[PDB]
């Protein structure tokens, strides 16, 4: 996240790091939330590769220990379908992974609330997205949790010629894209907590930003809208 402030500990209980195994340590590759206690949501890009991977609930800083954390292994992976990984601007950047054991939970570890289906948000509604991404364009990896404000762009002005024209579709959401704040390398994969009627609700999915780098004006980080895959979430949890 550019631009963010150090998250309290205990503000978005449902964020996960979701790391691989690299040599004889793990590395954090990107965020998730968790939706079920052996259930995590992140985005399909973070998972269409052939590694080995974990996610770490109650987790606020990835290189210290914090006293709250649960490591856990992921036991099965479900991929979009309709995902292809070289074409993330036709969206379907979602995947539900089913961990090895059911964490327990607590004020570190909550389920994440998701939206009713097809519900959308109104232009500039409030919004944070949270992550251990890069704290600048090509820069590092964040030691602890950040959270940064991003309204809402709407489709109608995400998807005009200034801003990220036909390359964001309906089944996305648009937030940001003021040039300081911004999700970056990293929090892909992780959630953008919206507040609606008073409580906050995941409303995206880390997806994608500009090639010209991660907080550039009037390219809003872009992410799957939640709600357009209730139906498709359901389904595979019940199946699985
Ligand atoms: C996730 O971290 C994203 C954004 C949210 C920073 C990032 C990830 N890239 S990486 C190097 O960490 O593997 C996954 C994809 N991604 C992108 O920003 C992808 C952008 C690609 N463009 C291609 C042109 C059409 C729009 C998307």
């Amino acid at each position: 996240v550019v631009g963010g402030t150090e998250a309290q500990r205990n503000s978005w209980p449902s964020q996960i790091s979701l790391q691989y195994r690299s040599g004889s340590s793990w590395a954090h590759t990107c965020g998730g939330t968790l939706i079920r206690q052996n259930w995590v949501m992140t985005a399909a890009h973070c998972v269409d590769r052939e590694l080995t991977f974990r996610v770490v609930v109650g987790e606020h800083n990835l290189n210290q220990n914090d006293g709250t954390e649960q490591y856990v292994g992921v036991q099965k992976i479900v991929v979009h379908p309709y995902w292809n990984t070289d074409d993330v601007a036709a969206g379907y950047d979602i995947a539900l992974l089913r961990l090895a054991q059911s964490v327990t939970l607590n004020s570190y570890v909550q389920l994440g609330v998701l939206p009713r289906a097809g519900t959308i948000l109104a232009n500039n509604s409030p919004c944070y997205i949270t992550g251990w991404g890069l704290t600048r364009t090509n820069g590092q990896l964040a030691q602890t949790l950040q959270q940064a404000y991003l309204p809402t762009v709407d489709y109608a002005i995400c998807s005009s010629s200034s801003y990220w024209g036909s390359t964001v579709k309906n089944s996305m959401v648009c937030a940001g894209g003021d040039g300081v704040r911004s999700g970056c390398q990293g929090d892909s994969g992780g959630p953008l907590h919206c507040l609606v009627n008073g409580q906050y609700a995941v409303h995206g999915v880390t997806s994608f930003v500009s090639r010209l780098g991660c907080n550039v004006t009037r390219k809003p980080t872009v992410f799957t809208r939640v709600s357009a895959y209730i139906s498709w979430i359901n389904n595979v949890i019940a199946s699985n």
